[PDB]
């Protein structure tokens, strides 16, 4: 009788089971919350696989009586109290590399959608707008702007942020980044300008894109205060984490025109709806349902890697055998 | 009393008049056809400014009794019989450089919109789709594909085509082009692979993008025959000219899935409508109303350049003074 | 009995003969001048292969009594009177693509050799210089300069020039070019700045590199006059043609320090010697013996292509069958 | 009376003193070894500035009776026992960013010097070689190779390594790297392939370039064993640290042709001489006297930064105030 591993917030384990067949019994819960988890898993689950639709607090984690590893199928782990998980003796891991370029591609797509208004232009044709003269073109496409010379400010200069920068350079962007945790000179290897503070980044950027994890020190990084530091008519793009932005502040900025447009793949409350929330009636808003990460090859890659990480934890020694443990310090 | 210059298919001459004030009387016609042009212009117009919403055949041009220059405010001139215009002693000019990067940016936006489905994903949220689980994400975003390793086939390797290639390289595309008029070795300077025939390009390309003018030899370049030469599930993008594609052929390819998606800024009949035409009910279609060229700075640049070209023709010697005459041979 | 083809200024025909065996008798002359060509070739040679070490004037070409094609094994043809050759009914062809990237790589090597002084630094160690302290390093390497922010001015924006630009961009150069024959907007497709005149290019460039053919209108393009228009302490690089530079002017500029250094793969009189010529005692000079074009694969590629061009001329119709005829107008 | 700071292995403190004037007395020793340091500095020196020409062992550091900070004017600190320095309560710092791009430029210069033989070709002309025929060009330039398609293997994917990769991509290199300390996915952000082991890197690379620090685990990383794992006729470039290569092994590889050429800015014993050492008579060797880092702007930048770091240590709290302390763990 092998250890039990549970896919907490999902139903499909097809990609994982060929890797774990002779290692662990695999069950799933399709649970949005811990309340919806059968007590068989809580008391006996040795490992857990998990996406982004369930959050595990210290109280949620204290209900598990035998869990020793949690593997987030994906890069971000802000939905898990990793320090409490470490206190309780539970290793938390992630899969960081699978969707780096997918997300950067989705990001560039949203950046170009703002500067070129292709998505809004398509809606206008879906809604029946007639664009016959060169002069109706200019009106319907009003706001489309030349990209060369514009300044793109990247918050978070890690893997995805650097992929964004590389792509942005080819379109003629002047690319800056702000990352207060990187060592001196990372800007030089890649031929970019770096700034010391968020205020400087927002001050100089016509378009601000977010590419940092959500941690204890940057909740609502974009807030009513820091939004006033953004250039008039600036763009905001967020394919990182919804909790990084105060949507109430953003909603007002868009309504008053202080921000000309925003493209958001993530939101404070998901799933997102154009009928519920602070952006209920905000203008110049493009939204995708947390899909910037998804490609068929990326989805398979991350699930196979996560399954292997579970295998390494069961058959090996924690945390030495793990390749992407994110709470070694708290463990 | 100065020579008369007429903005044929438009109303706004504000950008042009400061340049032409002391050179020519400036009138406009706001005419979609030659039938709608007041006979005062036909008999006395010495020069003409024109966009893409009116076509001038040999018969249309023979109605002008004093015209000696036509300046297309824009790069393409397929809407003017340039060889007959030259026969009749009328120089035809264009403005090629103003929207090179704007169009390449719109093109990359449409390419990424197909590979990432951001525009379709936004529609699904506008239509009320609920995307709660990781598993509804995969379904709603089904078709989104990893770009690295994919092959982008560029038809037409001129200014816009080369800007497309440069940008595409940064996303990991394998970029080929087909241009049967360029000299030997242009592929080498830019680090790209070139193919000899359209069939080869379509054979190897997962995504085909068009960046050639519409001339007498490539009407319906993409037709029922050449569409069968495209890879199964390939992408098509067209920000060049609508006449290059047989939409009846494309409509069927999209319906049967031989082409997974198409992004079109231009169409056989403009203005485009999702309710009229061969693509009335075609799936996986993204459309923009011939706006890939438009930025505020590009629109001003092209109009000022065209006004200067008109000035050079009136005050100087034709065709020696013109900087962008496109029918010197037929003149 | 087949037509005779002669390798005029060489001995080795090994690469060409498998292609021409059943098409033409192949002889060689190893001749630096026409005076050294056996009269059998002059009177009967139907085709000719040729490198850069022999020049054919109208008088040289009038000695051939049956020649109908000349194929330059290489890109440049300034050593052939192509217009007189056309008058006499002789097609002249070249092979332009084989060494585009080789030359751009040699160019970047010479550019970096000037900015980094690696070649001069190696000489100093060959001559026995002792570099022990950080302070002898600065002295021996005195002149080495930071590249980011420097301006590279490209004269000639064709295949090699554009390959130079692409590479130069990655090192942080600000790249301009001057090419008075290209159409409007070529700078935009590639994300570069263009200037109208040679004076402007030389005015703004810290390092000037030449990548244009030698034609009737740019002999001694760099002369005593235009050298005074160069920035103080500027760099000059020439991998194009020696006839483009007045070496007497350059020698003085280097001696007086108006030019800090020059890297030359070509020269007014070849073969080059550090003991003969106007640069006999010029300082800060790096020289290579007209080898910027050479790689093993490039040398084979060009010779096979040239052999095929000869084959096409003998077995087909001139000039219709030729792929790289450079005097179709004069023919 | 202020604290004393000593430039140990140098004489020039001009750039540093305006920053330290009112903070510390500044003396210099111009010492290649600790034996040559006046005892006034040993007993009273509170801080130390230092380049790469003196090494400080535990025994050297134990002679200082009041030293509390050492600042290496430069990136590498392999010449300082940092762990013993930390044991003795001495913070060790460096200046990492000043010469990132200078070194990458020197590296690319040496890489191109090998592939293009420009430096060797210039020597041949200095030695009087006559290169008249196309056929003497091929012989004298024999070995010059086409770069597109070649594989560049980077050992060490930090700041300089990544700058090397970016530049190398533009020349057509296929760039791999090996860095066993970086997290999963760094290769993806930058569009490169990564390998797990040194053997794999050496196996696939036509040209191997070193860009890692010298630490306790990679002395003689390139040794007689690992040299046999290099591809036949491969290139080696080293602008990092001389101690990374067994020159006896390299000397033999070059003599037998297993390595076609090597470009070395650093060496096991410096200063380097072509008359002393294991490479006394090694062929196909290019050498520079540890100058890859030097530009005028880089030299000033690093000295001002180091002076500021000394100022921060004297006027602030160690190690909290330091911006580039490299032994916080051992302190
Ligand atoms: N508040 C913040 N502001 C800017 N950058 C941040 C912040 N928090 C984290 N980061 C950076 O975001 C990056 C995440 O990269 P990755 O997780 O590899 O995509 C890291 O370089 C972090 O240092
Ligand atoms: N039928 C065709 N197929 C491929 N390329 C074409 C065709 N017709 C024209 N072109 C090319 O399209 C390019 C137009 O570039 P531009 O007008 O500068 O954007 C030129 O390089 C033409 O040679
Ligand atoms: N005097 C000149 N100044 C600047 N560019 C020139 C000059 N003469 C020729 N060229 C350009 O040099 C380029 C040669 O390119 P290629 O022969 O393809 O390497 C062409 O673009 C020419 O227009
Ligand atoms: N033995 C080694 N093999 C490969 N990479 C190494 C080795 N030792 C250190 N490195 C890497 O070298 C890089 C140094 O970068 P930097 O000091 O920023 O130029 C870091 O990424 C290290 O992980
Ligand atoms: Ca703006
Ligand atoms: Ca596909
Ligand atoms: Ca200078
Ligand atoms: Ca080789």
């Amino acid at each position: 009788h092998m250890p039990l591993v549970a896919l907490l917030d999902g139903r499909d384990c097809t990609v994982e089971m060929p890797i774990l067949k002779d290692v662990a019994t695999v069950a799933f819960c399709d649970a949005q919350s811990t309340q919806e988890i059968h007590e068989k898993v809580l008391n006996e689950a040795v490992g857990a696989l998990m996406y982004h639709t369930i959050t595990l607090t210290r109280e949620d984690l204290e209900k598990f009586k035998a869990l020793r590893i949690i593997v987030r199928i994906g890069s971000g782990f802000d939905n898990i109290d990793i320090k409490s998980a470490g206190d309780l003796g539970i290793a938390v891991c992630n899969v960081p590399a699978a969707s780096v370029e997918e997300t950067a591609d989705s990001t560039l797509c949203h950046i170009l959608n703002l500067y070129r208004r292709a998505t809004w232009l398509h809606q206008a044709l879906r809604e029946g707008t007639r664009v016959q003269s060169v002069e109706q073109i200019r009106e319907v496409a009003s706001g489309a702007a030349r990209i060369r010379g514009e300044t793109l400010g990247i918050i978070g200069f890690g893997r995805t942020g650097q992929a964004v920068a590389l792509r942005a350079k080819a379109f003629g962007f002047n690319v800056l980044f702000y990352d207060p945790y990187l060592s001196d000179g990372v800007e030089r290897a890649l031929g970019l300008q770096r700034v010391s503070t968020l205020q400087d980044l927002l001050f100089h950027s016509d378009c601000v894109t977010l590419h940092c994890g959500l941690n204890e020190h940057n909740h609502h990084l974009i807030n009513d205060f820091t939004v006033k530091q953004m250039r008039q008519g600036a763009f905001l793009v967020n394919t990182a984490r919804g909790g990084l932005v105060d949507e109430k502040a953003l909603a007002q900025a868009l309504k008053e025109g202080r921000i000309r447009g925003a493209a958001l793949d993530v939101h404070e409350s998901e799933p997102f709806s154009f009928s519920q929330g602070p952006l209920k009636d905000a203008p110049n808003l493009i939204c995708t349902p947390h899909a910037a990460w998804y490609s068929e090859q990326a989805s398979i890659e991350m699930r196979e890697e996560a399954a292997r990480e579970i295998r390494r934890a069961i058959t090996g020694r924690i945390p030495d055998s793990l390749k992407n443990c994110v709470n070694k310090d708290h463990l």
